[PDB]
């Protein structure tokens, strides 16, 4: 395989504060591929052919992992609107699938 | 990245029961790379040209995920003798990386 969960953590990057995405979840309807990072995950996968995706659950456990492996600082924070992260999408992912 | 660590959850298959390798530690000293499946992924690591490798605790949290993207079902168990889980290690791990 390619392990596309961690490639998709290839276009993450950290910020100085939580003040980044939302872990969302799949509940959310309308999808916001830009302020929940669980959407994007569905988003990326999808752009690249798999149907078969980590569960929220899953995907939560590995995140902190994976980010590690990038040599990344993972940060969550509890919120009014739910969890919130340190993380925001490298600009790559703009032109390779983040939905236009 | 190159991503070693799912790599070498390539080389492990499931056993229908929680009966396979004990998720050792880096504590037990000689090492026992066919008993414990940490040791193993040393192993692997080292035989791969990685110094750096996850920690017990992260790798732990890793397994569950990397395995189910392989579309496997990990399984645990406490016991007399630790961790045990229902994994082992596929053929060729024997000639590519497991030390003679």
């Amino acid at each position: 395989d390619a392990d596309p969960t961690f490639d998709f953590i290839g276009y993450l990057e950290t910020l100085p504060q939580t003040s980044g995405m939302y872990m969302g979840n799949a509940s959310i309807i309308p999808r916001n591929y830009r302020k929940y990072l669980y959407h994007a995950y569905l988003a990326y996968m999808e752009a690249n052919g798999y149907r078969n995706v980590l569960s929220l659950k899953m995907f939560g456990l590995g995140l902190p992992v994976m980010l590690k492996e990038y040599g990344l600082n993972y940060e969550k924070r509890h919120t009014k609107q739910g969890i919130q992260t340190n993380l925001t999408l490298k600009e790559e992912s703009y032109g390779d699938w983040l939905p236009k």
